[PDB]
DNA sequence: GGGAATGGCAGTATTCATCCACAATG
DNA sequence: CCATTGTGGATGAATACTGCCATTCC
């Protein structure tokens, strides 16, 4: 129903968007299709009816039961998507792939998808996109074909970009702290935003960005992502959440980010070393995230 | 006529979010 | 002792990303 700010909108897409090249065999018996899309819980279905309306293309189609997706595959609407992020351009290493989908567009622009020239190019590009080559891409197209690609290195472009951002990777947490000596917990406050290890000069740049926070890495078991973590409640209360008041979040995200406000008041009114105080917040941090 | 383009999803894989412990710190 | 803060553990599902048959269009 309504539109999204468009520095808001590539935050969240640089966070939940994918940017596809798909080449089929039809047993020309090569058709090539290029796809944006964007899949969430059913919960944030406004969410890609905001980005839909937006832009005034793609469509929405389930995702099976829990998910719901946004997808632009029409050729000529693509060139909706490609203005958009000429003019507000990702930041994460997903920009390579938006590069390579730009690149694909041309191609196919050019009508040389369907000759065979064009399909060699096609599979170059896809090679160096996302998961990168099929095993029937791989046996068609024998080689060591490149996945190389530059590495994106750009700094966040300004406050509406990392609340769309933090919109998709962010998490306000509500945190119980038991001890050793008794039944009786405490409560902390903790943001965070999660990202694989490939976007670490990003992650890095939030403490400086943000003025406050640590990087964790986890590498449970042969994974590996990066943890941008803030639990002192100054930092917190003075440097978080002036930020996201002032630059508002998108989906039921949202909401968990007021609920955690409402803790945050209570704790900068001291309000949470009472029992009733406590009790409130309990019922808060039940109500929310996991529990909403 | 027919096959390319597009719709409309369901399926696969992993990168996230999320709740949590407990040591450290003052 | 209390309260806060640091440093991740652990988990599984909401993401990212992919696959395929149906319908539309040229
Ligand atoms: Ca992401
Ligand atoms: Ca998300
Ligand atoms: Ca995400």
């Amino acid at each position: 129903a309504s539109s999204i700010n468009p520095w808001i909108l590539t935050g969240f897409a640089d966070a939940e968007g994918s940017f596809g090249l798909y080449i089929i065999n039809r047993n020309i018996r090569y058709t090539t299709r290029l796809k944006f899309t964007i899949t969430l819980h059913n919960k944030d279905k406004s969410i890609l009816e905001n980005i839909q309306s937006t832009w005034k293309v793609g469509i929405i189609a389930n995702n099976g039961d829990n998910a719901v997706s946004l997808i632009v595959t029409r050729f000529e609407d693509l060139k909706v998507i490609i203005d958009h992020f000429e003019k507000y351009p990702l930041i994460t290493q997903k920009l390579g792939d938006y590069k390579l989908f730009k690149q694909a567009f041309s191609v196919m622009e050019n009508k040389e998808h369907l000759k065979e020239n064009g399909i060699k190019e096609l599979v170059r590009i896809k090679a160096k996109m996302n998961w990168g080559l099929t095993d029937e891409l791989k046996k068609a197209f024998p080689g060591n074909i490149s996945r190389e690609r530059p590495l994106i290195n750009k700094n966040i472009p300004n406050f509406k970009w990392l609340a769309g951002f933090t919109s998709g990777e962010g998490h306000f947490g509500v945190e119980l702290i038991k001890n050793s000596r008794n039944s009786r917990v405490h409560v902390r406050l903790r943001f965070e935003i999660a990202q694989h290890v490939r976007d670490k000069n990003l992650m890095n740049s939030l403490i400086t960005y943000l003025g406050c926070g640590y990087i964790y890495e986890q590498n449970y078991s042969e994974r590996s992502w990066l943890r941008f973590s803030v639990s002192k409640f100054s930092d917190i209360n003075d440097k978080i959440i002036p930020v996201f008041q002032e630059n508002t979040l998108i989906g039921v995200k949202l909401e968990d980010f007021e609920d955690w406000c409402k803790v945050a008041k209570l704790i900068e009114e001291k309000k949470h070393l009472t029992e009733s105080g406590l009790d409130e917040i309990k019922k808060i941090k039940l109500n929310m995230n996991k529990g909403r």
